[PDB]
C-alpha cells in the first residue's frame, strides 16, 4: 500500500521552497513543503480548494486572511477556499509542513 | 483563521474509538481518530473518497485494501476510493491519527 514516512522524503532546496507530492491522490493534494529559513509559499487565494498546513518539523509563520499565526510543530491552520493564505519560513531553521488540498487543484 | 493543536484536541472514548473533527471543510474531513487500545475504526469503504491516515502518536495497524501495515508515528498510509480501510489499535498505547478524507463522504 502507499505508506510512507513523511520526514524522509522532505528534501529541502538552497533555491526556493520545495513541494514534495507524498501520494498520488485525484481527490486532494497531500504534500511536504519543505522550507528553508527565508522561503515561502507566497500569500495567494485559491477559490477552488481548502488547504490545511499541519506543521510536521520547525514553524512557519502561516497566513491566512488577513491573519499570521505560528504555525508551530502539531498544529494545523486551515485555508478554506477564498481565504489567502501562506506559509513562511521567518525561522533560522528549515521548516516542513503536510499540506493537504481538497479538491486536487 | 482556524489553527489548532491537534494533540490537545485527543479525547478518549473507552467504548469505541473517538473521531475528533479537526476542521469542519466542506471540501475534506479532517479528523483526529482518538484509539485506545482495543479499538479500530471498523474496516470501510469510500467509494468516491480517498483518505490517509497519518500516525500522530502511537501505531494503528493500518489496513487498505489487501494489505495491512503498521503506522507507526510519522508515518501516513493512503486509502484511495474504494479500497476497504480500517486502522486498529493493536498496541497497548493510545494511537492518535489525523486523517483526511476528500471528499467528505
Ligand atoms: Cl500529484
Ligand atoms: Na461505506
Amino acid at each position: 500500500m502507499e505508506i510512507k514516512d513523511l520526514k524522509r522524503l522532505a528534501r529541502y532546496n538552497p533555491e526556493k521552497m520545495a513541494k514534495i507530492p507524498v501520494f498520488q491522490s485525484e481527490r486532494m493534494l497531500y504534500d511536504l513543503y519543505a522550507l528553508l529559513p527565508g522561503q515561502a509559499q507566497k500569500v495567494h487565494v485559491h477559490e477552488g480548494s481548502d488547504k490545511v498546513y499541519y506543521a510536521l518539523e520547525g514553524e512557519v509563520v502561516v497566513r491566512v486572511g488577513e491573519e499570521e499565526a505560528l504555525l508551530a510543530p502539531g498544529m494545523a491552520a486551515f485555508a478554506p477556499a477564498g481565504a489567502p493564505h501562506g506559509v513562511r519560513n521567518e525561522s533560522a531553521s528549515p521548516a516542513l509542513l503536510l499540506v493537504v488540498t481538497a479538491p486536487r487543484p
